């Protein structure tokens, strides 16, 4: 019965920002591992950042560190990823996941949760 729904994507020009959010239904955030990934191409869904059950460790793609926040509401049970600095490159569907191992896996599969994704498209 978990849930994990995305919402925040649309279209954007380069240079704008959005803020995704996944709020999840059957688990608790602060007892998971929390993540965003995104299907960049037909054969390849990559990692984004991760965010690990105590709130402090954080991990990004060295693609987007520096411009992607990673941050969560404990109370509104809800992840976000703030994305700065778009660029045509960051289109995608965005996907967020769960693990109860307390951090996120290197692949979507390898983790317990994913959702149904939103999508992220950056124009000139």
């Amino acid at each position: 019965q978990v849930q994990l729904q995305e919402s925040g994507g649309g279209l954007v020009q380069a240079g704008g920002s959005l803020k995704l959010s996944c709020t999840a239904s059957g688990l608790r955030v602060d007892t998971h591992g929390m993540g965003w990934f995104r299907q960049i191409a037909r054969k390849k869904r990559e990692f984004v950042a991760s965010i690990d059950w105590e709130g402090e460790s954080t991990n990004y793609l060295d693609s987007v560190k520096g411009r992607f926040i990673i941050s969560r509401d404990d109370a509104k049970n809800t992840l976000y990823l703030q994305m700065n600095s778009l660029k045509p490159e960051d289109t995608a569907v965005y996907y967020c996941a769960a693990d109860r191992s307390g951090r996120i896996r290197s692949v979507v599969s390898n983790n317990d949760y994913w959702g149904q994704g939103t999508q992220v498209t950056v124009s000139s």
